[PDB]
């Protein structure tokens, strides 16, 4: 009766222990999620077992087999009882799998090195010296590109065409080309993440303006799951004492580094 | 018919009363946030709609003593609505009776206060007596502090629900109205959407100070069961996708603003 809880390898929501080495199940893990899923299973009544993506991908459907990857196709294809990570809850997601309602909310934001003269999206979108780009892949990147919005149409324009490529491999190449540029790169990425480094050393990069958009991380179940449910209302529940703040300020200052 | 009923309350801008009102007819007497909302929902369900005021003015509250519901949520359990669109906030008792939809607007607690009143967080109001402060006499926002864990926000329902003459409004507009005659000597705390919107209107005397205590969102309702609500749920994160759920934000809060 344990249920397959799948999950990724992302802090501070999924981390590993100082000593892993040494530890064993659910104890070689901790962080955000880690912490969430108990909640989540001691509310809803049921032994869990926690394990990280084969890929170590969130979700994303192939435009020519259609297959669903990472924590999304284990979801689908049956490997997965729960996904407990934060999956942000889209329209073709939605589709194929259910979703509990948001346990986080979040947005694209702007991350910039310390001491850069940008404040907001707008005065990257009026100057080229300061380049700037997002993930080359994800609801960030669609979003610019798919955007009516002429300021976001305007930063579009440029990162389509930008020489070198303005894009980005992963995340944490992102972040980095951040720190490495000397103040002359910016990177766009889910705010979360954004005010999650800017807590980490060397505490040389900041958030800066408003959200762009309005996303949500939300606890995914099978399509038609009899669990999705409980844990549904486990969210609602957690979040009407508090415990979603409590565990977001815990895993983003009290850990913090600065 | 097979014309969808939609529930729906009078709270501005998400539903209010047009210029010749009562010269139209139908949903065109109409206009808001939520009226420009059912509208897309509709579109894209592919169903048509009327709207419908809720005749206690109410969201949805269930009774203690007689175990019924009331306002909008009362419509739906009670089969006299097909749907609800409006700002319901979603909470835990209200899921177990009804079906929301994913949130289409974020939000939380928030402290409204007359410009120049020397407060910039919750902090500061807890550790102070000079400037009063207080918030609905029911609904989430007084639950938050009742049941909080946070020192301040303890110390400060401590300091509340003790307090003579009550700090507790009956009305969201009598908790408006007494910080913009309070001299700056009164304290609102209240949903953010409404506390930003307030501070769009005539006179301006009002503002918006630190971030929120807490984080809800606004959902559409259905009845347990409805063949409406999967279509309506896709249909929230696909106008959201489409940056529209924003538009409307920006439309009926700033694009119309007066400051
Ligand atoms: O569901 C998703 N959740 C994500 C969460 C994060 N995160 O910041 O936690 C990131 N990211 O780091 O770029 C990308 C994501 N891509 C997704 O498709
Ligand atoms: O579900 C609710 N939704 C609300 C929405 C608003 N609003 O701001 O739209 C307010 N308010 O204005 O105080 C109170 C509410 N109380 C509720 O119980």
């Amino acid at each position: 009766k344990t249920v397959v809880v799948t999950t990724i390898l992302e802090s501070p929501y999924v981390m590993m222990k100082k000593n892993h080495e040494m530890l064993e199940g659910n104890e070689r893990y901790e962080g955000y999620c880690v912490d969430l899923a108990a909640e989540i299973a001691k509310h809803c009544g049921f032994k869990y077992k926690l394990t990280i993506v084969g890929d170590g991908k969130y979700g994303a459907r192939d435009a020519d087999t259609k297959i669903w990857n990472g924590m999304v196709g284990e979801l689908v294809y049956g490997k997965a009882d729960i996904a407990i990570a934060p999956l942000t809850i889209t329209y073709v997601r939605e589709e194929v799998i259910d979703f509990s309602k948001p346990f986080m909310s979040l947005g694209i934001s702007i991350m910039i090195k310390k001491g850069t003269p940008i404040e907001s999206a707008e005065d990257l979108s009026k100057q080229t010296e300061i380049a700037y780009g997002t993930l080359d892949s994800g609801s960030t990147k669609e979003f610019f590109r798919r955007s009516k919005i002429c300021v976001f149409d305007k930063m579009w324009t440029y990162m389509r065409s930008a020489e070198p490529s303005v894009f980005v491999r992963t995340t944490a190449e992102g972040v980095a080309r951040v720190r490495k540029s000397k103040g002359k790169y910016a990177y766009l990425l889910e705010s979360t993440m954004n005010e999650y480094i800017e807590q980490r050393k060397p505490c040389d990069t900041m958030k800066v303006g408003g959200n762009l958009d309005s996303k949500g991380y939300g606890i995914a179940t099978p399509k038609g799951s009899s669990l999705g449910n409980a844990v549904n209302l486990a969210v609602l529940k957690l979040n009407e004492q508090g415990l979603l703040d409590k565990l977001k300020n815990k895993w983003w200052y009290d850990k913090g580094e600065c």
